[PDB]
């Protein structure tokens, strides 16, 4: 010690690591561009989206959700896709999940949900009991639960996944009229709901299989691409829908389920192609800052309470993580006002019939569009998870599943009791 | 948003994570006690070591070395064991590795070595090329290299590993006389150099196999134990030894290799038994602070330059990681003075004959004490690692290995060329 040169070298080495992200800590990154392929000048006034053939540079970060920096990328989890676009009007961020539904509806429950998916606070091991307790206490997560224990829970790498903003936004015209919008990116080298499964199994002991897949595909000359599509709803038609489009835990039906809810059609916008990887991972990918509050002229947030909370949360989290510490809108009708005020009532945090209707119809649709083996594998995965928790929690889970569907609960209980 | 309660909840959640340790980021912890079993009053004046049957509470943290928080614990790596003992004279820290040798003896090279074992700075993937360049540029790591690619590289969990302080310390008597000492903990449920291999193969996709093993063993009622032993050298006998005991990259021979270096015998001191696990992992294990500078009356550091650098580095690193940011000694002879001044010369950072003698004798001892299959597996592991690097670096590695033994280099070269 003692030597000033050695002290400087060691002190510089000591201050090299920073806190990881609270969620989505493990991930990879790439650079590409977006190109406009269709005309949307009748619903949009965003400069980035006007003019067929226009190109915009973009940077993308893929991630998992629940575990730490060095965790395996082939786990049962939801995946994230964050896109930063450098337009002439500034930076536009699309922070998407690989599925258009979310776990919860009330933002004040967000930390608890996160704690339900982190390792055990005493042993630092995996703990399904907290997750199943949260599910039994918050029925609006049931829909997502049914999704997570199918094959779709473990099906996607960074190239075969899709991305959905999952919120309703507002697109505004210069005359003041606006529409509710939801856009998403469909993978050009991945499956969909109707057809397609995993085609490249990860190595038995590989924790970075998806990162390796993306890096090797980029080095081989292949360029992954996504097709961007949007769904449009008139503000006066929203209060009359069979579901609430301000509820982030529900999706907008594209033609799969539930059958009694009419389809909201989508239209194409453009295409996103990834070209190259980074030169310095820590400086370019690890320190990337994304926020849903990064918006350009012509796009506004809606009255979604989760989106409103996200507008504040991301800059504050980045202040902790990267800090020095180391056109007027036209008015709608009174009925629209009541429908909007629905989201600030005390019943917003209580379950309704739709919270059970959506998972029931997904469970019914699984054998019609995929087959009996898909449903059987869902039952097997759920039983494998449930057979690790104490008996009273098991009975509570059985009751909740019966609230979803009787045959699903009976099958899960019968298969789970044989595994304990 | 806009609710002060929600803002407080989200802001509190946003600040929970802190930066991980620069090294040894992944690990687990436990609590136990140390008990004295033998009399060492003739060489020691430390309060906690005097009196047969005396008990001292202690807290232990086990860890890996190179990878991040959520990485697998069954990787080819060296393991760490940190023991904090709560004595009547203060806190005494034993910060040990699972092997008594280290990679280097010049502290100014420490960060580079660490960077040679971290993931690729551009792709965040495993990069064998950086490791072999360091070995070809720093021959004093060759010894450790030979250790790392044997079975001992992947043999130990947290219960079957041993611990070595690896440095020379000074134990001082009240009259001013002192001795060079090195103490270590031998596992009571693990293998040794001559006998024993792995008996608990980890699961194919388990990243927390060692933590689970320790937690389950503690829950079953089994208490792991270690036997503490010490080796003693008189200061006037150190300058005449065939090796430098102030070189942390060498070990003190206990009877295995090299045959021409006489044995330095050990004597028993006491026993360490682990009893219980933590209640809050983050508050008790993750925020634990260890330092070799935590010393009690009667024990002093030696003139080891690596130890002198570690005396400063640990409090500074803890200041970054956990900070608000989120008896006179007897004089020796002139010959001892020259021998000590040897460690401050310019030739300290250059290889000597011992740097080649130690790994050569380990390679020769492997078949005599473990069989031919051990040596063959070492060759196979080395070839598997070397076959992923460019050809010029491969030739450099072959030339570097030729300086240890010709047969080892030829066998590795043949296997590696067949593998590519
Ligand atoms: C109340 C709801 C939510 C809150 C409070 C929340 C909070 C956060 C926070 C604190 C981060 C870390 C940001 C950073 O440290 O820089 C993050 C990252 C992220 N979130 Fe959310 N989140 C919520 C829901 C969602 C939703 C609904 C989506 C997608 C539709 C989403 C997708 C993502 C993604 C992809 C990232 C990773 C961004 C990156 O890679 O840099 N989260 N979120
Ligand atoms: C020049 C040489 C070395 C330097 C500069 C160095 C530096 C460090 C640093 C910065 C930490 C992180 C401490 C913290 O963030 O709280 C650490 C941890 C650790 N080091 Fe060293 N190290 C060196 C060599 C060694 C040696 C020779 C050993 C063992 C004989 C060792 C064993 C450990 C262990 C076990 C830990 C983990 C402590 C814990 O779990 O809290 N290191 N070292
Ligand atoms: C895209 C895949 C592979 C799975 C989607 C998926 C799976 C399970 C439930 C789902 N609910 C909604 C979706 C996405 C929806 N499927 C018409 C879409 O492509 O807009 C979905
Ligand atoms: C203790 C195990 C299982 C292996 C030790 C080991 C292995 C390879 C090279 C080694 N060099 C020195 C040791 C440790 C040394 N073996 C007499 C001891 O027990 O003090 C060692």
């Amino acid at each position: 010690e003692n030597d000033p040169r050695l002290l400087d070298i060691l002190s510089r080495f000591n201050r090299e690591k920073i806190p990881e992200r609270a969620v989505h800590a493990r991930g990879a990154g790439a650079y590409g561009e977006f190109e406009v392929t269709h005309d949307v000048s009748d619903i949009c006034d965003i400069d980035m989206l006007l003019g067929i053939g226009k190109k915009t540079p973009c940077a993308v970060r893929f991630s998992t959700t629940a575990l730490e920096r060095g965790s395996a990328e082939s786990v049962r989890d939801v995946k994230g896709m964050a896109i930063k676009l450098f337009t002439g009007d500034g930076e536009w961020d699309w922070v998407c999940l690989n599925i258009p539904m979310f776990f919860i509806r009330d933002p004040s429950k967000f930390p608890d949900l996160v704690h339900a998916q982190r390792p055990d606070p005493a042993t630092n091991l995996a703990n399904p009991a907290a997750w199943w307790e949260f599910v039994c206490n918050n029925h609006e997560s049931l829909h997502m639960a049914v999704f997570l224990f199918t094959d779709f829970g473990t099906m996607f790498d960074y190239r075969s996944m899709s991305g959905y903003v999952s919120h309703a936004y507002k697109w505004v015209m210069p005359d003041g009229t606006w529409k509710y919008v939801h856009w998403f990116l469909a993978s050009d080298q991945g499956p969909n709901f109707e057809q397609g499964n995993q085609t490249r199994e990860a190595a038995p002991n590989d924790s970075e299989s998806a990162t390796r897949d993306l890096y090797q595909s980029l080095e081989r000359g292949e360029c992954p691409s996504w097709t961007v599509k949007v769904q449009v709803i008139d503000p006066e038609d929203a209060p009359r829908l069979a579901f609430n489009i301000l509820d982030v835990s529900k999706h907008w039906n594209l033609g799969n389920y539930p059958p009694d809810i009419p389809v909201i059609p989508e239209r194409c916008v453009g295409k996103l192609t990834l070209k190259k990887g980074p030169e310095n991972y820590f400086e370019e990918i690890e320190k990337l800052a994304f926020s849903p509050s990064h918006l350009v002229h012509g796009v506004e947030p809606s009255e979604d309470p989760m989106l409103q909370a996200r507008l504040f949360a991301y800059p504050d989290a980045q202040e902790h993580r990267l800090g020095p510490q180391f056109v007027p809108l036209q008015k709608q009708s009174r009925e629209h006002a009541e429908w909007v005020s629905q989201v600030t009532s005390s019943s917003w945090s209580q379950p309704n019939e739709t919270d059970y209707k959506f998972p029931r119809e997904l469970w019914a649709a699984l054998p019609r569009l995929r087959g009996e083996e898909f449903q059987n594998r869902l039952v097997v995965n759920m039983a494998e998870s449930v057979s690790q928790i104490p008996e009273d929690l098991r009975q509570k889970v059985y009751k909740t599943l019966a609230l979803v569907a009787e045959d699903l609960a009976s099958r899960v209980e019968s298969l789970t009791e044989e595994m304990v």
